[PDB]
């Protein structure tokens, strides 16, 4: 009955890309970068290791380090946007975000960052998962293209998320996009309503 | 196509009665304590807030102290029955948990605990949430009796697996258990498959 929009975290909520380039840039400034504009693929490691040997590996480092993901800043109107959309009526919202496979800080800080800028009430609200198929809504709000698991017909709408590494993707129709928070995210919502 | 099954971790998996009464007892051995076969209802702090004014806060404090996820025990043939699950052909399983208040310890350690019993290529297969309701499944083994969330009607049996707090209940027709890792679990599993 309620309308449940399961909302991601990195490249949605919270600056991923623009994180890692600033603290790759810092911790290896003698190696070659990635601008934002050239990413390309989901996969910043892989781009990162077709660059040049060994880089694969210094990218991943940036975001295995402590207080990587706690330092992330949300990406403009995000914390705004999904305030509002959690307060709306018959409106349940769910951050669904998959951890990196090194566990020592990544979980702990991404509870932290939706503390710091959600509140302690909507610590309630987070999924932590691998496998996005089988969290079951209406609605899925992710940066990544291709999102698949166990779940062969996952029952969520996926709407892409614009980032760096999608913005020239061609979707399949009938695919849609969220260009921004800036974007009508209360249409794409309303379109999914009874 | 392939069965999913969720397996909770605290009170299926990982022995959370017994760590806590024992940690309990040696933290406050001055205090009252609720044996096992007294425990009733899936709250501990609940019951123990009952037994004395206090103990509630107390009995918070040994979940939120360090190393309690990460030392609980296996239930027994808990990793056993599991690593035979997931072996199955067209079975899938994930285990899914809901993390406690307090955040700094208790995600990392149950990422952990999997790692050390099952090794890391199970750590795929976590899912943490508070709300099971939106997680989609054939099957939950969950020792809670009472399990509510966003979603009215959930795609999963739920099979109580006993436990001390819940095995005098008497269920709502057809609600079925789980009565140990040592019942027989494949046939619960069997009777969801085409
Ligand atoms: O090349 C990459 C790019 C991203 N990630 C990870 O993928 C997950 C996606 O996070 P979210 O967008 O689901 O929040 C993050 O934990 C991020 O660190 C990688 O492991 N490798
Ligand atoms: O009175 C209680 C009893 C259990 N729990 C918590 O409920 C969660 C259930 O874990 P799981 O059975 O979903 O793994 C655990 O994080 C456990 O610490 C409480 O907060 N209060
Ligand atoms: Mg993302
Ligand atoms: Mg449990």
């Amino acid at each position: 009955r309620a309308l449940r929009v399961l909302v991601n975290m990195d490249g949605v909520l919270a600056d991923f890309e623009g994180g890692f380039l600033r603290k790759f840039r810092a911790r290896f400034p003698d190696q070659p970068f990635i601008a934002l504009e050239d990413r390309r693929g989901f996969w910043v490691s892989e781009q990162y290791g077709r660059l040049r040997p060994g880089l694969s590996e210094k990218a991943i480092s940036i975001w295995e380090s402590k207080n990587f993901f706690f330092e992330l800043e949300p990406l403009p109107g995000a914390v705004e946007a999904v305030k509002e959309m959690a307060s709306l009526q018959n409106t349940d919202v769910f951050i669904c975000t998959s951890p990196i496979k090194m566990f020592k800080y990544c979980p702990y800080e991404k509870y932290a960052w939706v503390e710091k800028y959600f509140g302690p009430d909507f610590l309630e609200q987070i999924v932590l998962t691998r496998d996005k198929t089988v969290v079951s809504a209406d609605l899925l709000i992710d940066d990544r293209p291709d999102i698949t698991g166990a779940e062969p017909t996952p029952s969520w709408e996926h709407v892409l998320f614009t980032a760096c590494h999608n913005q020239h993707l061609q979707l399949q129709p009938p695919r849609r996009r969220l260009h921004s928070w800036a974007d009508d995210w209360k249409a794409i919502l309303d379109s999914k309503r009874p």
